[PDB]
């Protein structure tokens, strides 16, 4: 009605997150079930790769995200995030690298070098998203595996934004390296279930947002050492439609208030700013993925605030899982299916 749409590419069981390759040589797509593919226009898709590692494909969990380190012209170093099975059949996030071959066939020298410990889910909640943010860290969001008052918890990596350096090392500046029992991976808790991540090209800072459970999906702007809430705060109830039992109530001293919270959940999901000349239109904007509402969500960035236009997608009645900025200037959009979309979208 409002936004051009293009099928790119049909029946892709469950993506969860593409990366761009340089030079117009397409993009990499994970598909949750545990397969990395390529696509390239007048190519289509190809086969998986070689050298993904094995995932714990059940619930919410699998392959996970796929992202290009920031040196990747030289590296060729691609990131990987993927749910992964413990010892008592509970698992949990792990995150690791390898190198992307120069023919785009097979993953090279994977290997792990983070992991959410301990592992507690049973197929909920284990965040995944990986972002770069271009001044020597990466974040990594975790969801606290559907234990809620692990998020409070600093021994626990349940429910945390962590930060590594982008190499994976524990930064000698994290909040917690001098706290007792804390784990020293901790940059901020108190996190539901994170979902989406982004830079934000204006403030040149992370936003992340969450799943609230009946209600309550957040937009945050994390900082160094803060408590986000969970289970503590909580603008939503559970799905009985009583309180969560351990919330304290929606506002709740020493804690950060979200800067955008649903009490009817989109479940949203992967998030892009919009900061380019292409769609002039778009200029200021982010545009949310809504996996329960099937639809996009438009948003006006406002420095640290946010407002929302309206959706777009709606009348597809497709689950929005990921959404993306182009190099090119259009918004690239991956559906939550199984038999998935790759969509490019324009406004009219
Ligand atoms: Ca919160």
């Amino acid at each position: 009605a409002t936004v051009n749409v293009e099928v790119l590419q049909d029946k892709l069981d469950h993506p969860w997150a593409l990366a761009f390759l340089p030079d117009n040589h397409g993009m990499l797509i994970t598909l949750r079930g545990g397969e990395l593919r390529h696509w390239q226009a007048g190519k289509g898709l190809s086969a998986p790769l070689s050298g993904v590692p094995d995932v714990w494909a059940h619930g919410q969990g699998g392959l996970l995200d796929v992202v290009l380190a920031p040196d990747f012209a030289q590296s060729r170093r691609i990131w990987l995030s993927y749910s992964e099975v413990g010892d008592d059949g509970k698992a949990g996030t792990a995150v690791g690298y390898g190198r992307l071959s120069d023919d785009l066939s097979k993953v090279t020298d994977f290997r792990t070098v983070f992991r959410q410990m301990p592992k507690l889910s049973t197929g909920n909640h284990f965040g995944g998203r990986l972002v770069f943010d271009g001044k020597g860290y990466l974040f990594i969001a975790l969801g606290e595996n559907n234990q809620r008052p692990t998020a409070q918890d600093l021994d626990k990596l349940q429910g945390k934004l962590v930060r590594l350096t982008d190499q994976g090392e524990i930064p000698d500046d994290n909040p917690f390296i001098k706290e007792s029992g804390v784990r020293a991976e901790i940059w901020s808790y108190g996190i539901r279930n994170p979902q989406g991540m982004a830079m934000n090209p204006w403030s040149n800072a992370l936003w992340l947002n969450e799943h609230g459970p009946r209600g309550g999906d957040e937009i945050n702007i994390p900082q160094k050492g803060k408590n986000y809430g969970w289970p503590l705060a909580t603008w939503g109830i559970n799905y009985s439609g009583f309180k969560i039992p351990e919330a304290k109530g929606e506002i709740v001293a020493g804690t950060e208030q979200p800067v955008f919270y649903w009490k009817d959940s989109p479940a949203v999901s992967g998030m892009a700013f919009y900061n380019s000349d292409k769609f002039p239109q778009w200029q200021q904007k982010l545009f949310i993925g809504a996996l329960k509402d099937k639809d996009v969500i438009v948003m006006s960035v406002n420095g640290d605030k946010v407002t929302e236009d309206g959706r777009i997608l709606t009348d597809r009645g497709q689950r929005i899982r990921d959404v993306r900025t182009g190099p090119d200037g259009y918004l690239y959009v991956l559906t939550d299916e199984s038999s998935g979309e790759l969509l490019k979208v324009s406004p009219r």
